[PDB]
């Protein structure tokens, strides 16, 4: 008997889904995938449930102020989102002390502006918790109630839990290769060289995006082989690949991203007004996604701002990872013109077809420049031959206005002519994640 309790409200969408009042209790039967088979004790109706809507009855996951499965950086982004107030907080699993916890608190001061401060919650050997030795607690709930009453050494008195929203429904069971009839294409979002993108509805209940590839552009078997790898590249900063239609014209079904391409967003009324530290955060998010791709020994091949998508909450997600590999070169695709962009591509990829994670690093440097110029064409005033010849002679784009020198230094590292001399995305991710807090302590040393 493994027992869980519902967190959010969820109703039937598929064959056998159940009732989810905000506080119903159930027993887990099976645990394969993100959909769990389970039986309820309330009115005892049965079927399948979304695992991310439930939580173990004795676990901290039931608490409003506990955020399971997020990082320190995630925590900071979430707390700094609009709608949160001074003293907004969360408790999360510690990233640097396994089994222990961390408290993250939204702070403000006129010098540093909006920040998030982090505290180590230590566990007592015989039970309980403390941040400072003079104030111990039997439960994390007692700790929270204590610091809601007064700061007692913290940067702020705790106010309310970090705002959150009901998570995405997990994708339907075993609906990887889906029938084309399951999709109603509702709005064409754009047309490109080798296909179109539509907003669509999947089986009357789920909003998705559908990339519709032109006949002649891809092979079903080649595409599917690659797509079966793509779908496993699951990370908060990569766009989620839900499903495919494995018949020409091949369809690629992904999560819908409300603010479209980062390139378009940077050139929009709203995006053109993002302050520099937000631009840096965008850059960090993309680098986190690319560090994942690097860790997974994968290659993007066409990294640039056009292929970054932006969510309604301004989360950046990498799209089209690996796709260029399975776009075919034939009479059909040739009729369009110009497969990959010279100004974004590493010289060894151009010259020899050597695409690697290091040519992606080169491209990332170009993307950084796209970001800090709000979407300007790379190498303004230069033709493609001019770019290639200048690069060969050690020319690189100069630092533009409103670009921190350290950011430009990262670009210059990305643009080493020898690929082995370019940094790892693991390195880039670390320097961008800590861009403004490099000389600052990890956690607050509270007395
Ligand atoms: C004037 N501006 C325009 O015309 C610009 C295009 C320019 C920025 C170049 N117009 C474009 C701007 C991006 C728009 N777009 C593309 C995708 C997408 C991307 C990749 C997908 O497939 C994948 C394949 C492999 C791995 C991951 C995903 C699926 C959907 C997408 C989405 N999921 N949600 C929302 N908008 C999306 C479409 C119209």
């Amino acid at each position: 008997r493994i027992i869980v309790v519902a967190l959010y409200d969820y109703e039937a969408i598929h064959h056998e889904d159940l009732s989810f009042q905000k506080g119903d209790q159930m027993v887990v039967l099976e645990e394969s995938g993100e959909w769990w088979k389970a039986r309820s004790l309330a009115t005892r109706k049965e079927g399948y449930i979304p695992s991310n809507y439930v939580a173990r009855v004795d676990s901290l996951e039931t608490e409003e102020w506990f955020f399971k499965g997020i990082s320190r950086k995630d925590a900071e982004r979430q707390l700094l989102a609009p709608g949160n107030m001074l003293g907004s907080f969360m408790i999360r699993d510690s990233e640097t002390t396994k089994g222990s916890y961390s408290l993250s608190v939204r702070d403000y001061d006129p010098r540093q502006g909006d920040t998030v401060k982090h505290y180590k919650i230590r566990t007592l050997d015989n039970g309980g918790f403390y941040i400072s030795p003079r104030s111990t607690f039997s439960t994390l709930q007692e700790l929270v109630d204590h610091y809601k009453k007064g700061n007692d050494g913290l940067c702020q008195k705790l106010s309310v839990p970090c705002m959150s929203s009901k998570p995405q429904k997990p994708w339907e069971k075993d609906a990887w290769e889906i029938p084309r009839e399951s999709l109603k294409l509702e709005k064409k979002l754009g047309a490109g060289q080798f296909g179109e993108v539509w907003m669509a509805t999947y089986n009357k209940h789920t909003k998705v995006a559908v990339k519709t590839m032109k006949p002649g552009s891809m092979s079903v078997e080649a595409f599917l082989a690659e797509a079966n790898v793509m779908k496993t590249l699951q990370h908060d900063k990569l766009v989620k690949l839900h499903a495919v239609v494995t018949k020409e014209p091949i369809y690629i079904i992904t999560e819908f991203m409300a603010k479209g391409s980062l390139l378009d967003f940077l050139k929009s009324d709203e995006g053109s007004k993002q302050p520099l530290p937000k631009l840096i955060d965008f850059s960090a998010q993309i680098a986190e996604g690319m560090a994942f791709i690097e860790q997974r020994n994968y290659i993007h091949r066409d990294l640039r701002a056009a292929n970054i998508l932006v969510s309604a909450s301004l989360v950046c997600k990498i799209a089209d990872f690996g796709l260029a590999r399975v776009i075919e070169d034939n009479e059909y695709t040739a009729r369009e013109g110009a497969k990959f962009p010279i100004k974004w591509t590493a010289p060894e990829a151009i010259n020899f077809g050597s695409f690697t994670i290091k040519s992606d690093v080169w491209s990332f440097g170009i993307l950084l420049m796209e970001i800090v110029t709000y979407g300007r064409i790379p190498y303004p005033g230069m033709s493609n031959p001019e770019v290639i010849r200048a690069l060969e002679r050690g020319y690189r784009m100069p630092r533009p206005e409103n670009c921190p020198e350290e950011l430009y230094n990262i670009m210059m590292r990305c643009w080493k002519n020898r690929p082995e001399e370019r940094p790892t995305f693991e390195y880039i991710q670390s320097v961008l994640d800590d861009f403004y807090t490099a000389t600052e302590s990890q956690y607050e040393e509270i007395p």
